[PDB]
């Protein structure tokens, strides 16, 4: 199947739309995988069978109790 190998699960604080063909587009809440950070501004995420870069602001927060 498709198993993850070390990653950071995050949630989009707001729906975003990749402006380039090197960005990932998700919807607020979407579980974004922060493969690598690299920069404190640009993060390296990974979509479904996709691999692109993601910004550092649209994603944040953490998972736990009371998620809605």
């Amino acid at each position: 199947g498709s198993s993850g190998s070390s990653g950071e699960e995050f949630v989009a604080i707001a729906d975003y739309a990749a402006t380039d063909e090197t960005q990932l587009s998700f919807l607020r809440g979407e579980k974004i995988l922060i493969l690598r950070q690299t920069t404190a501004d640009w993060w390296w995420g990974e979509r479904a069978g996709c691999c692109g870069y993601i910004p550092a602001n649209h994603v944040g927060k953490h998972s736990g109790p009371s998620s809605g």
